[PDB]
């Protein structure tokens, strides 16, 4: 079996990117934020405490006729940024771009944190991390990916993020007309339950490549690209008036500037990030001060390749016995 789903960006920004999915029978649709970095599938239900409920699209078990209390069974997780989200779960069908799994764990939200309620356009979350990271309590979980993996033709799912536009999640084989030239695999460690990997350096702009191992996870559930202060300090050094603002929470760049791109390394392999995917508009309304797209990691405690450097590539999470992952241009 495989699945294909449409993956849009929720604003003008690409702040983040939501996804279709079918939950229940009949089917609920449910836009969920993919994220390889987390291994929950929670949603906004029914049963979400109503002033933490603002314009998000609901989960309804008590209409769905497939619907199971998962009894005893509750869950609590705490993101890197600080948002957070508790409930009880239910195991339910649940469909993605025609990929259906039955007896999917699916998380229902009692309590979801401020920055969840505000996100209007954001349902919930898949996890695509290792279920190793499940936090279902008493039993841990299965990812939707775990679930799925014995029936696809292939395990693996591919991310494929459009900037500024919609892109594609995969599941199940990989699509040989959306990337460009080969694909380039390098070696994943699930030690930590996360998609980590180690890029082989760095450039800025035309500058030359700095050979140099960086270990950091591929996370789609992450906006932007966190890397050690060292390698973003070089990189702002490149646009004239760009600054760390403690005050703002990171590097902060003149909205005038015309940003340089910034290269990484797979293997022998590079991927070019162009310079307008790292601007993140202006600080508040109206400002001239611009946010920046790539940030320090230091004080996150690990590096995290989140979706300003996975959308310029096509990714393959290849969920073998030994887990890969493959980037390749686009
Ligand atoms: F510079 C940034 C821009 C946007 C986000 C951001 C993260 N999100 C997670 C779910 N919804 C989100 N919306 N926004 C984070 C940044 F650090
Ligand atoms: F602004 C931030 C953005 C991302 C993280 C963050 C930490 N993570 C650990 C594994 N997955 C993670 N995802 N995210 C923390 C931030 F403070």
């Amino acid at each position: 079996s495989t699945g294909s789903a449409t993956t849009t960006p929720i604003d003008s920004l690409d702040d983040a990117y939501i996804t279709p999915v079918q939950i229940g029978t009949p089917a609920q649709t449910l836009n969920l934020d993919f994220d390889t970095g987390s291994s929950d599938l929670w949603v906004f239900s029914s049963e979400t405490t109503a002033s933490e409920v603002d314009g998000q699209t609901i989960y309804t078990p008590s209409k769905s006729t497939t619907a199971k209390l998962l009894s005893g069974a509750t869950w609590s997780i705490s993101y890197g940024d600080g948002s957070s989200s508790s409930g009880d779960v239910y195991t339910d069908t649940v469909s993605v771009g025609g990929l259906t799994v039955t007896g999917q764990a699916v998380e229902s939200a009692k309590k979801v944190s401020s920055s969840f309620t505000e996100d209007s356009t954001i349902d919930g979350l898949l996890g695509l991390a290792f279920s190793t990271l499940n936090t279902v309590s008493p039993t841990q979980q299965k990812t939707f990916f775990d679930n799925a993996k014995a029936s696809l033709d292939s395990p693996v799912f591919t991310a494929d993020l459009g900037y500024h536009a919609p892109g594609t999640y995969n599941f199940g084989f990989i699509d040989t007309t959306a990337y460009t030239g080969s694909i380039t695999y390098t070696a994943v460690s699930t030690k930590q339950g996360f998609w980590e990997w180690t890029s082989t350096g760095y450039a800025v702009g035309s500058g030359t490549f700095k050979s140099t191992s960086i270990d950091g996870i591929a996370d789609t559930g992450t906006t932007l690209l966190y890397l050690p202060a060292t390698v973003v300090s070089a990189y702002w050094a490149q646009v004239s008036g760009a600054k760390s603002s403690s005050s703002v929470g990171g590097y902060v760049f003149p909205c005038s500037a015309t940003l340089p791109s910034f290269t990484f390394g797979v293997g022998s392999a590079r991927i070019v990030i162009p310079g307008d995917y790292i601007d993140f508009g202006p600080i508040s309304t109206g400002s001239s001060s611009c946010f920046g797209g790539i940030q320090s990691s230091a004080g996150i405690g690990i590096n995290i390749f989140g979706d300003v450097a996975l959308k310029a590539a096509f990714v393959v999470f290849n969920g073998a016995t030994t887990p890969t992952l493959g980037f390749a241009s686009k």
